[PDB]
């Protein structure tokens, strides 16, 4: 059913599962003991999370759950992205082992921490740490298709992971102007053409990251508040935008429209942002 | 969204109020509908309303309005969750449906339990009489249910078995044979092996998961093929594995289950035989 993998492959006898951390789309996930995971310490028990297909999944769940493990396997490491440790495929069922975020994901690291609240450099720091994880992403002929700040997880040490790559796919690996491409991805935070055009590239996450800095700012709030989704692409044709966060600096406003330009050549690049934010994190 | 008067729905007669949870493809909250039946024009009458989530997908609105659309042309039945109207026109679209006060099935069954309102042998007999009815009546309207579980069954105030979640159901026609991508997204371990080896789908697929659900019910809402992953599932049922005897069902209902798993889907009971068999039970219970 699996094809080898020798290099990715954990032992099953050396992993103990534990409780749930939550159940999501096309999987579940619970955090766990992996000893000898980090190979310079074989006898060393380490905390991870495991994913895995929840007990109601459907052929297309582990499709996906499949197809998530091979993305972070071609991603490599990297700070500011979620790592991918190990995983048990062979005679059993299958277990994705990542990196353990103790804090959870961003959203909720947000919405807890609103008046140890947030700085204003925090917030321009976890800014910079995923659009420097989005740059790597992006050389790396990635796209997540996905970004939004619950798929951002955040560590015992506040870094931040770009996470879920359920949705992600190999640039190339698209299925151009077909009705049913970007069919999966949340409206609120998708870019027109993935829509309009049935086509995604970097400069589509770009928009995404835009609206994930909205969230960020807004301290996890909801992306256009009170605005069904029904009538959503209505408004962005229009040329609806969301307005500027309070905690938020003109600057970096003006930063969120760049990313929401109608488009997708205006948009900047995932290496601008880098540049633009490293700039107004070292003068914060 | 196309018209379709009949089912319309005032806006400004609905009343939203508490979520009862947030689903696969959408989103369930309690609700007031003033006047939607038109014998008490200006009665409140309590429902339920399914929706969007705020992430929801473009997959996701047409998966509702499949759902819906699906739910008009079923009809009005007993034992089958029934659309009352639906809110389609000029803002987000809104599904109108009976409200079941006890919830789900399975939640149902499993609060149940014996400490060890308690279900009895025959309450248990009667919840799948009436399942298998609603079954009978949904495959005369030609109508395959495809993700039938103790999980997609709404229990009323009176303990009536209403037979919900229509996303995944399909007019018998409405369904590509012998494409690799048919019926990818049922739950496995509730899905009959045909509906995957060979990419079809019939009355008698859903006959194998109204087995399933049978040992749901008799299990009290036991999860299927305890201890076995999904993905080592269908190997074992190629090799003749079945789940074994709940042990509060006769020898003689673990048959029925058992007949409903048989791998070759014309030997499966219909649901006719299987109303006409558990209608016998029931009876001489009593
Ligand atoms: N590596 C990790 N470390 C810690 N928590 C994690 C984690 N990966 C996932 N989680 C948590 O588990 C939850 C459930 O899993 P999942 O991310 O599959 O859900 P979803 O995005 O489909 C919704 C996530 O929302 C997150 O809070
Ligand atoms: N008509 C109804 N009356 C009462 N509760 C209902 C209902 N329809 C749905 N619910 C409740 O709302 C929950 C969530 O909805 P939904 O059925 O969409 O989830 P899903 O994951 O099966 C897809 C159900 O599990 C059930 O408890």
């Amino acid at each position: 059913e699996l094809p080898e993998d020798p290099k990715w492959e954990f032992p099953r006898d050396k992993l103990t599962l534990g409780k749930p951390l939550g159940e999501g789309a096309f999987g579940q996930v619970v955090m766990a003991e992996a000893v000898g995971i980090d190979k310079d310490k074989p006898k060393e028990a380490v905390t991870v999370a495991v994913k895995m297909l929840k007990d109601d999944a459907t052929e297309k769940d582990l499709s996906d759950l499949v197809s998530e493990m091979e993305m972070m396997k071609m991603i490599g490491k990297h700070k500011n992205i979620i790592h991918l440790l190990g995983a048990c495929t062979q005679d059993g069922p299958l277990y994705v082992i990542v990196e353990y975020a103790s804090k959870g994901n961003l959203r909720e690291y947000l919405r807890a921490r609103r008046p140890e609240q947030m700085t204003f450099k925090d917030l321009v720091s976890c800014t910079y740490q995923l659009a420097r994880g989005m740059e790597y992403l992006a050389s790396q002929k990635c796209i997540h298709r996905d970004l939004a700040a619950r798929n951002v997880l955040v560590t015992e040490n506040n870094v931040m992971k770009i996470a879920d790559f359920g949705l992600a796919r190999d640039i190339n690996n698209i299925d151009y102007y077909k009705k049913t491409t970007n069919g999966r991805l949340p409206v609120k935070w998708m870019a027109p053409e993935a829509l309009f055009d049935r086509v995604y590239t970097h400069q589509s996450d770009v928009w995404s990251f835009g609206v994930l800095m909205w969230e960020i700012f807004t301290l996890g709030g909801s992306p256009y508040p009170g605005i069904p989704v029904e009538e959503l692409f209505k408004l962005l044709k229009e040329g609806h935008r969301m307005d500027k966060p309070a905690n938020c600096t003109n600057e970096l406003y003006m930063m969120m429209r760049d990313c929401w330009h109608a488009v997708p050549s205006q948009r900047p690049t995932f290496k601008q942002l880098v540049e633009d934010l490293d700039r107004i994190l070292t003068l914060t």
